[PDB]
């Protein structure tokens, strides 16, 4: 890369209720769009989890009078984004939190690995994408951790062979979503990941929610020793462990939530609570663009480095990131020589000054400008093959 990553997860299910289409991305703020998620079978077969969202949906300019086999849905919409934003690379993300059960099996044999790599890369070269993100949540033991490395080396090796025939000189990106929890990351082959991958998207959030006994900061930088119940986890320990484990700092992209976690029937941060309540689309999770709510006031834990909102009238607290938090996390990641910012996820962001991804872009300054690929001469989609010309 020739500068900081400013990367955002784009969810293919975001096109429905959330009505967030690839054209809605503020592409000028983004170095990498990570397209989420592909599903996975136990025999390593990577599959579309939604073929309509992925390549069948016709947008206002998608004609049914097109000759040949053509890609539509988000695939064509993201290729349009790639054409208008040559510094924007699009990565295919496989698995995610709900679709990781088949990873151990998928990685367990040379045959399954070879099948995973081949089917993954097929979608990538057919859809006109710049690389593959593997979001296996998570390797549970030494066998799975070793096999994850064997899987990534199979994918790297097949990407390079694909490039050598159909995109000579182009470097396809290989990335992972990485856990911030020591229970999880202590099992990874960190030094192997640091060697084989372009980026580790550190998922430095989901520290506290319905799964927590007490209200907690969702994505704090540091431990609060004068209120440790408020910081069950901290990003700093995770980042240091990844670097000292042998992931080069510059390959670590700091993940940041574009949503908050709500706590109801609670006194405050570090305190006892009863239920997360309602959410934006799902119980106890609020889109950052729905935050802070009318009435609630944003307090800042300056030790933990984590903002939250509390309604003293309704006793609701919501851990979420503000623009100011983004500026602090960017100052932080630049201090440790990290590779940039990652966001989960695009649909929940505000527009203008108050955009978390926008704020990250200005804070980082010199974004990665490495050129994307528009040449897919082996795509089974004529429109992709012809670069939508
Ligand atoms: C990089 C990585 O590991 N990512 C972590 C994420 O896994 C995690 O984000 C959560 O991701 C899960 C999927 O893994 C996602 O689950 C989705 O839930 C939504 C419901 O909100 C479903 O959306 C519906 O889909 C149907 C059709 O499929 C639509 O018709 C309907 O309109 C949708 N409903 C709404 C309201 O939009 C998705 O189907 C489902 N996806 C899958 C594949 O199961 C969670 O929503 C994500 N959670 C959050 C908080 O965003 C993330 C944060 O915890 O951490 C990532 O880094
Ligand atoms: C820091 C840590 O390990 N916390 C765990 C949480 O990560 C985890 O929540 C889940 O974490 C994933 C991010 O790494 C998300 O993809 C996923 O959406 C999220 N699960 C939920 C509840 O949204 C919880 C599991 O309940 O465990 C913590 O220990
Ligand atoms: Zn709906
Ligand atoms: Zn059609
Ligand atoms: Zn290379
Ligand atoms: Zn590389
Ligand atoms: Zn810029």
């Amino acid at each position: 890369a020739n500068g900081y990553a400013n990367s955002v997860y784009f969810t293919n299910w975001g096109i429905y209720d959330r009505n967030f289409q690839p054209a809605d991305l503020v592409a000028s703020d983004v170095t990498h769009v990570i397209y989420s998620f592909m599903n996975l079978q136990a025999d390593g077969t990577v599959i579309s989890g939604d073929t309509y969202a992925d390549y069948e949906k016709h947008y206002a300019d998608d004609s049914w009078n097109d000759v040949g086999t053509n890609a539509y849905g988000c695939v064509k919409q993201l290729f349009k984004v790639k054409k208008a934003n040559r510094g924007l690379k699009v990565l295919l993300s496989i698995g995610g939190w709900t679709w990781s059960t088949n990873f151990p099996s998928a990685a367990s044999t040379d045959a399954n690995r070879k099948n995973f790599a081949k089917t993954a890369i097929t979608f990538m070269k057919d859809w006109g994408f710049d690389g593959i993100d593997i979001a296996w949540a998570y390797p549970a033991d030494a066998t799975q951790a070793s096999n994850m490395i064997l899987l990534l080396k199979e994918v790297r090796s097949q990407l390079d062979a694909y490039a050598a025939q159909y995109a000579p000189g182009y470097h396809f990106l290989l990335t992972i979503a990485a856990p911030a929890g020591k229970d999880n990351y202590s099992k990874l082959r960190l030094a192997d990941l640091g060697q084989v991958l372009d980026y580790i998207n550190l998922m430095a959030y989901d520290y506290a929610g319905s799964f927590s006994p007490l209200t907690g900061h969702d994505a704090n930088l540091f431990n609060n020793p004068s209120n440790p119940n408020a910081t069950p986890f901290n990003t700093d320990s995770a980042v240091k462990d990844y670097i000292n484990g042998g992931v080069p700092a510059n390959k670590i992209v700091l993940g940041m939530p574009i949503y908050g976690r709500s706590f109801q029937n609670t006194a405050g941060i570090g305190q006892t609570y009863n239920g997360v309540g309602s959410g934006s689309w799902e119980a106890g999770i609020w889109d950052y663009k729905a935050l802070p709510k009318a009435g609630a006031t944003v307090q800042y834990d300056s030790v933990a480095k984590g903002y939250y909102s509390y309604n003293s009238a309704t006793k609701e607290l919501i851990s979420f990131d503000t623009p100011d938090m983004i500026n602090t996390k960017v100052a932080y990641l630049k201090s440790l020589g990290l590779g940039g910012s990652m966001f989960w996820e695009a649909s929940a962001d505000k527009k203008g000054a108050d955009s978390l991804i926008g704020t990250s872009h200005r804070a980082l300054g010199g974004l990665d400008t490495t050129q994307n690929l528009l040449s897919y001469p082996n795509s089974k989609y004529d429109n992709i093959k012809n670069g939508l010309n």
